[PDB]
């Protein structure tokens, strides 16, 4: 390896994606990405607030980009200030759990990792310390995703190049935080402390919140998703431990991976897809219409109630010929 | 569009269709349907009803059937008589989420909404009126579905053309009915005043029922369905909000298109398959044996304490090929 | 089919399969096939324990193998110590409600089922007694799996023939043993005198425990599952009542055939598929790293704190340029 090209990335929050070509322009190379682990109080919603721990100080964690053939060394850090330790577990890898028995980093130590993305798709990656520890990190916050491109870029159900515009990765998440009698959230100092009480919600099975962007509302309002008439967009959604059913209101899903791994068939023209907890799913969408729209989990108590609901706002001209109100609102 | 054929349907309650060619006769037309919402308390089982919103007063709302490139023009009534808003989002159409953003009507009032059925499948409609009544909607019972076939029929895997000889619509919904502390249910005046209550159970994510054609028993002893060995019979299944896993006891799917849509290859000899919330998807058997069978949510306490099973009733004669008792119970 | 040959198999305990061909060496047979229905209470973890109903004395049940084509003449004993009517329904079978309606045996009887296998695929098979018999004796263990193999054994997504070494089954069931206030479980003298308490978690649709081969453990540390480096492992995994999303922790499904029916194409390069409630599917993995995996349904709380959790040990070579720690913990 000595021998081939080295990529050094700077990630971007999600729900962006870090500057990448769609048909790899080189032979493989080693892509190398660092992250820092954030162990920080985070609010979810208005009394709602979680002792996460984070990946770059997201959820989900940043989005990795590369090609299949190259190889991925990420540096990962626990910083001192933390309290506990973390590791990381790759899907997209071949070997020793993912990564995460060659990662475990108490706070103050840090790690890098080499591995090769062999197979084409999106991938989740998340924290699995060992025993109680994987589930209880992963719902803190610990999770996000690689998408590990053909080299010849995405390809349709016939074989046919397809491309995109833009990729927004919608990371959702479940959340189990602890609630007194009347249903008001608990507050704790720090992971441990909450621990306990976390268990008791986590073992009914009922997130008490569900999120994109790791809090209510992060992409509405003032943080909906922009795009223009005519853009092809890839939505790259992970579920890192519950499943999720996303669907575009007002839109369809193009081309859809449902199970996200990019040599199979993609499925077109759905309505709502499914992405497995534990996995990450792509669908892309032309947007043919102007105006709001949402991107949502639909199971709309999870939507609405729960938090995974996401709104998508686009610039362009109206085709009265896919859409038309005939007579309006009247009597 | 002055310029093409105009076709008025008249809708037929769940679970069966109205009168349609499984290949269009002719060229695009503008299909012409209306519906009157009503709301009315429904019996969902012995001492459990349900303060309802309903398309046409039944649940599912029912099934609308048109060809692909078609334009349907839906006219919705809001009687003065409800209480509420209510509106439309097909998840058939393009724009405007739906044609929610275009079909808001208060009590008194009247909309016609007309939009291109673009792409081949079975597709969920629903009431969306915005924020919470989203979903408090939906699992009052505002869903049902649009089925748009492409032009030449279905077709399999290979391209072969395949017909059924009767559609049943199966629309499966999932209701959160309030308990008092000894899990009987709660009775309310009208939708309203039982809303806080509801959200309450809605927030646990667990149905009190989950019911095919709007009750516990609708398709069971005297609304079995009925069906004759040979019969070809397309099981359009829909669940608004809700992951279900139907399955045909004593059968199969011969085709299935689990996430509905007709140019996406079918998969064969299914036992059990998935229709995820906020979706329909279709199944295709051809009858080979005559006596009872029953179409079930295969999470089995879903099917039987919840309330979702149907029953079939088939005649025709036994083939000992498939299945015979070799010896009878004895001892 | 007095003209037929036959062919009595010995059953063997999950997670293991009774000797097999994957090409079938002849041309249809009568497959001859016995088990005897075994109430008992099962240890499910430290402190909970099942009133089981079990066929053969495991749960799942065991697997059996046969080819498309072949018949399959089932003897069922339910010996008169126990205490219920039980049937079978094989959800590969047609007619008679799988078999169901032609197998009821009350304790002291005996029955023989004969069906042809005539669709290939793994396929549920399961107790049905009639009504709210049907989940309670499924959720009490009464359910495994059979595998139909086509003739010509295994095919990919293109009709190359792919074979495998080993197959392991996974039983993956739900349970729903009632607790005092306090989260303990309780205990029962027999399966009916715990009925309408397990009734009142089964509504509520949260399991108290998911495992595999019935109990918590039973396939991790002394009963973790082997293999070595280069060994093509089929997982064919069941789950009668309730969903699942199974992952090998370090590895991927090379072929997936989820909804688990082999005519049809099968997925490649998953991280984590599905296996919807009522069904089998399977996944193919050819082994490439030595060392431990997992092997879990990928709700982390479902397999961590439920139970759905089994190990894999692999024996054989380390390949460096797969993964590699560069860099190890260190500060
Ligand atoms: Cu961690
Ligand atoms: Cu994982
Ligand atoms: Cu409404
Ligand atoms: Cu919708
Ligand atoms: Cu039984
Ligand atoms: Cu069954
Ligand atoms: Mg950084
Ligand atoms: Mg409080
Ligand atoms: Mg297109
Ligand atoms: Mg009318
Ligand atoms: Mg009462
Ligand atoms: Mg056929
Ligand atoms: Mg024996
Ligand atoms: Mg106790
Ligand atoms: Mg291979």
């Amino acid at each position: 390896l000595s021998n081939l090209p080295r990529v050094k990335h700077t990630l971007v929050p999600p729900p962006f994606a870090h500057a990448h070509e769609q048909v790899a322009a080189s032979g493989p190379v080693i892509n190398e990405f660092e992250m820092r682990i954030i162990e920080k109080e985070v609010q979810l919603d208005e009394d709602a607030y979680l002792q996460a721990m984070t990946f770059d100080g997201s959820i989900p964690g940043p989005l990795m980009i590369v090609h299949e053939g190259d190889y991925v060394e990420l540096t990962l850090i626990n910083p001192p200030e933390n309290t506990m330790p973390h590791n990381i577990d790759f899907h997209a890898a071949t070997g020793a759990l993912g990564g995460g028995g060659l990662t475990l980093i108490n706070p103050g130590e840090k790690v890098v990792l080499r591995f090769k993305a062999t197979r084409a798709g999106a991938f989740v990656y998340h924290c699995a310390p060992g025993g109680p520890m994987i589930p209880w990190h992963v719902v803190s916050g610990m999770a996000g995703c690689i998408m590990v491109l053909p080299r010849d870029g995405l390809k349709d159900h016939e074989g046919k190049p397809v491309r995109y515009d833009t990729v927004y990765y919608i990371g959702e998440s479940d959340h189990y935080i602890p609630k007194d009698e009347d249903g008001t959230y608990m507050r704790f100092s720090d992971p441990s402390e909450g621990y306990e009480d976390m268990v008791a919600v986590m073992d009914t099975l009922i997130p008490s919140h569900i999120v994109f962007n790791g809090a209510v509302g992060a992409l509405t309002g003032e943080g909906a998703l922009k795009a223009k008439v005519g853009d092809n967009v890839l939505f790259v959604h992970s579920q890192p431990n519950r499943d999720s059913r996303p669907h575009l209101i007002g839109g369809h899903g193009d081309l859809v991976w449902e199970t996200g791994k990019f040599h199979n068939a993609p499925e077109r023209d759905l309505e709502t897809w499914f992405i497995r907890g534990g996995t990450a799913g792509a669908a892309l969408y032309k947007f043919l219409q102007p105006g709001v729209y949402a991107y949502v989990n639909h199971n709309l108590i999870e939507a609405v109630h729960k938090g995974a609901t996401a709104h998508v706002l686009v610039e362009g001209e109206w085709d009265n010929d896919l859409m038309e109100q005939v007579v309006a609102p009247v009597g």
